[PDB]
């Protein structure tokens, strides 16, 4: 991904938009209570923490594009992924305009909360003036659409957020990238069905994960690998994607049944975004709040590892390539050992910075005991070893309680954080409810004790 230009908003027919510069986290009644480093992210280019110009970190993630076209491993790798996707018999009609908007079985409605983009954002009109959740209307929809059309600019926020002191200090903070309503509603329509067997299908199949239960998923997962896992950490995965990696994208669409309707690949490739007063252009790069962002970047995933596996090892199997992905987040396998080393190198050549599994200095075997996805790990269950219990290390976990976004979600927080805990053993989810328990706040919780939780998993399968 690289900026192309970027200029005040005014001087190509855009109003300035507002962006909160206030965050909405602080100390909860557990700040004190449990152990964290972690404090929200800057948000404004005034922030005394900050150590270096905002702006400038802010989109330095756009580190440019290094490939132009498509290659003869590219193209290889699109024909097997797309091969796989065949297999599921992938419903290619568009989807109803009730059911992009309302949901369907397989695809969740639009979320009310989250921003309705632009023009609505500088209309001060909200998403909840546009549905009904009960009446399914879309006659409301359908005149915005014919009125504002499709291919409108995407509003970027900065995310509000915890993360480390020395992200802070960098001004590291992630943006949304948000897509207007009409933007969503169009391609949710053009491959809302696609989104659906996607989500219901999370595995080797579809080489993805989003849409996925851990609780449930955790158990089929290993099954599904072959005997040698790799993985590595991709650096900025998003904002690396070079335009090539698109185009790779609309040929498995095209191969699908989807060719219909690429085009809207191309509004994510070369996108037009909104920030405060100024307005720029990216060639490059996935848009971090567009409504198929998670999936896009899983499907691109598949395309790049089969495609550093061919540049790589000549010869190579893809039919035993057994991966999952959830976004650039990724766990796979082969029959036979590979050198996530080598494959890094090959990384550079198509715009892909990659390094060491879960933050190793250096490139290690990765094992089923130092395994994670979705940075959680795989624990076989004492009483029964088929049940596979996804653990997520307690510091996370730690370091999100410590702080509230409203007082009136501390019972959801704090319950969240319980189903992810637990998995650590019942010695451990114990020392957590007590000290939960150790101030006024926590003892008015209605938490579950851990045969609770215990049974709840059990009744699950
Ligand atoms: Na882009």
């Amino acid at each position: 991904g690289e900026i192309q230009w970027m200029r005040p908003s005014k001087e190509v027919g855009y109003p300035i938009i507002n962006a909160p510069s206030k965050t909405k986290l602080e100390p909860s009644a557990f700040h004190y209570v449990f152990e964290g480093v972690k404090e929200p992210a800057v948000l404004t280019k005034n922030d005394p923490r900050l150590k270096t110009d905002f702006e400038e970190a802010i989109f330095s993630k756009y580190v440019g594009n290094k490939i132009t076209e498509v290659d003869e491993y590219m193209k290889e790798a699109v024909d097997h992924y797309a091969g796989q996707l065949m297999s599921l018999d992938i419903n290619t009609e568009q989807m109803c305009l009730e059911d992009a908007m309302y949901g369907t079985d397989g695809l969740e409605a639009l979320d009310l909360s989250t921003s309705a983009g632009y023009p609505y954002v500088a209309m001060g009109k909200k998403k909840r003036d546009i549905l009904n959740k009960q009446t399914r209307d879309t006659k409301e929809m359908q005149k915005l659409l014919d009125t504002y059309g499709i291919n409108l600019p995407l509003v970027t926020y900065v995310k509000d957020e915890l993360r480390s002191k020395t992200k802070v200090e960098q001004g590291k903070s992630r943006l949304i990238e948000a897509s207007s309503l009409n933007d969503s509603v169009a391609m949710r329509m053009a491959f809302g069905n696609l989104y659906a067997a996607f989500h219901k299908n999370p595995g080797v199949i579809t080489g993805s994960a989003v849409g996925c239960d851990p609780d449930l998923f955790w158990s089929k997962i290993p099954v599904l690998m072959e005997e040698k896992l790799f993985a590595f950490d991709y650096t900025g995965y998003d904002a690396s994607l070079s335009p090539a990696w698109f185009e790779a994208l609309k040929m498995v669409l095209e191969k699908i049944g989807f060719g219909d309707r690429v085009d809207y690949i191309d509004y994510l490739n070369h996108s037009h975004h909104l920030y405060k007063n100024k307005t720029y252009c990216v060639k490059g790069g996935m848009p971090s709040a567009v409504s198929g962002t998670s999936i896009f970047n899983s499907m691109i995933n598949n395309l790049i590892i089969r495609t550093l596996l061919l540049k790589t090892y000549k010869g190579i199997d893809l039919d035993h390539l057994k991966m999952i992905a959830y976004g650039d987040d990724v766990i796979a396998s082969y029959p036979h050992e590979v050198d996530a080393s080598l494959l890094a190198q090959s990384g550079k050549d198509y715009g892909l910075t990659m390094t060491p599994a879960d933050k190793s200095a250096t490139f290690e075997t990765v094992t089923w005991e130092n395994v994670t996805f979705l940075k959680r790990f795989f624990r076989a269950d004492e009483k029964y070893p088929f049940l596979i219990h996804p653990v997520m290390p307690m510091k996370e976990i730690h370091e999100s309680i410590r702080w509230t976004k409203d007082p009136r979600n501390t019972q959801d927080h704090v319950r969240s954080l319980c189903l992810l805990a637990w998995h650590n053993g019942e010695e451990e989810y114990n020392k957590f409810l007590a000290k939960i328990r150790s101030v006024p706040i926590g003892r008015a919780l209605d938490l579950p004790e851990y045969s609770t939780l215990y049974d709840r998993w059990l009744d699950s399968f």
